[PDB]
């Protein structure tokens, strides 16, 4: 694992500057097609993408986890819907699987401790059946946490292996936005009461409770900010664990991420507290409905593409994206050149 | 003409009822999906959508033409580039036509006025060689804006006769910044500073004089800001004349449109007040980078999907937005519904 961390590799510089130069002299006026021409060079950079703007095939990565917490009331979802939800992702007539496919992307989905008999069709990686109850203590062993960040690492650099070049990252798990408030409080140095959201449609009294849920589990545990494993073992979930770990295989493999909502923002921040040289992999995607999500962007630099008010999770922000990445490989090569038609700009 | 604006239908509230019912019976918590259910509800009500959400064939037509106040040194694009760019319209060079050929859609260049010789493969209705400066004058006489507003509005529903169910507006004018300004100004009563931008690498130095043109422009014709006709005759142009005809035509044939950026927001003002029957029907595409594209927003109650920093034009910003209508579409027909699931949600 320490190898892993080790070998990210950096940015590829020089692949960037020629990117620029040649968007610098496409049909337009320099700069004029804003974010999509960051974007392109942004992808430029990555090793694992051959010194160009490209994208071979996609997936998207469902990590599915139950949780603990649900027991304290933190969630209006009955905690069955984890498991039949991810069936259904079997069957493609989920809010991912529909925006994948239009996208043209293939949802992977990882079963990494959801509370139920396993799943046919179902990539299994279960810790366990639902994580620890955050509240009263840990969300499971450190050694646990580790070992599942290695294991979907390796399964997410595989698949490049494959012709994969764009990932997307989602999860399943109800009451996971308890968690991931946790995550997020701990690491921006928030109070709850800022970060703590209504997720899948907690009725407004019910508020109070969640606040006071993610206080204690920090009380309880205290997390070390300084200790991304620390904390993602201690407040977090095997869900949440997974996303960590696609970022950081994909970033291992020097390929980039598209992230999805608030769920996905607590796992990069974590990832980015692991290790730094994973950022320049990571790509948003929208900005979340959810309450924390400005803190969360805030504190990762970063200003999604879409304004949707999108909540549902599952990757269907990240995959509502991808065309987006399309386009700005799109525009780098299929585009004119000025010169060409002898335009000159001063 | 006035039979034109006479006849554009309301939208459809009981297919928008129908349709609301049917989202909020998907695979996922009421109301997650934000943005992309508001969308759908939306095209439902539009009458030649045959009351559901859908999206036929595509088309961005892409209005051209020359303006006379580029004399007064409100740009550094030589004006020749109006001519220029329509040609590789015809080659799908340019930016907007890479992107269209990303959504599926495709580029119908029209030339309104481009003061050149005639462009093969370009639709011509030019209605002259270039439009008068309006710096010292109107941009057009009435009967010349009327007579394009009809033209083009025909033009338009005709392709609706061929199977297009969602059209997309976009310019192409050296200068066109300059009278898109004004007419913002004049529509929502804002001072000429506030939303005069550099337009296409404008020089900071340089805003001044494109200020003070504004303002002339202004104070010399007099337009009334509650005849927008008026306003686009004699402080608008050419392109934006047939921009406006886009909008009226797809109305009136009771279809969706996709604006693009600032020029096509000064277009939309013009047509919502020429026709407030018109506002249902049009979509926003991305925020626009120009200075003044804020307060245009703000007078059409809209709030841009896509946040790219753009400001190129051509229809550039509205071929990237299609993926997201085309999205809004699936979720609507290919999600399951959770009583099949049994998932009972409170």
């Amino acid at each position: 694992l320490h190898a892993l961390l080790r070998d990210i590799p950096a940015p590829d510089a020089e692949a960037m500057a020629r990117t620029q130069q040649h968007i610098d002299g496409l049909l337009k006026p320099p700069g004029s097609l804003g974010r999509l021409e960051t974007l392109a060079v942004q992808l430029a950079g990555m090793p694992g993408l051959n010194g160009t703007p490209q994208v071979g095939e996609k997936a998207v990565l469902v990590m599915c986890a139950d949780h603990g917490v649900w027991d304290e009331g933190v969630a209006v979802s009955p905690k069955i819907v984890t498991a039949i939800q991810a069936a259904n992702m079997t069957r493609g007539t989920t809010g991912v699987c529909v925006l994948a496919a239009q996208a043209g992307a293939k949802v992977h989905v990882i079963d990494v401790g959801i509370d139920a008999e396993p799943i046919p069709g179902v990539v299994n990686m279960r810790v366990a059946r639902g994580c620890g109850n955050i509240a009263v203590g840990p969300a499971m062993s450190r050694l646990q946490a580790e070992a599942l960040l290695l294991e979907v690492s390796r399964y997410t650099c595989d698949l490049a292996q494959r012709g994969v070049t764009l990932f997307g990252v989602g999860e399943l798990g109800m009451a996971n936005t308890t968690p991931a408030a946790a995550m997020v409080s701990v690491f921006t140095g928030s109070d709850a009461k800022e970060v703590v959201g209504i997720g899948a449609n907690l009725p407004p009294s019910r508020i109070d409770n969640k606040v006071d849920v993610v206080r204690r589990a920090i009380a309880i545990n205290q997390p070390n900010p300084r200790d991304g494993i620390d904390v993602l073992s201690k407040v977090g979930g095997f869900d949440l664990v997974g996303m960590t770990g696609v970022m950081l295989g994909a970033a291992r493999c020097g390929l980039p991420v598209l992230l999805d909502g608030f769920l996905s923002y607590s796992a990069a921040l974590a990832a980015c507290q692991i290790a730094p040289a994973v950022r320049p992999y990571l790509i948003p995607s929208h900005f979340s409905a959810e309450k924390g999500a400005r803190i969360a962007l805030a504190h990762l630099s970063m200003e999604p593409y879409l304004h949707m008010a999108m909540r549902l999770g599952e990757g269907s922000g990240a995959a509502l994206a991808m065309p987006i990445v399309e386009a700005a490989c799109a525009m780098f090569h299929n585009m004119g050149e000025l010169a060409a038609s002898n335009i000159v700009l001063p």
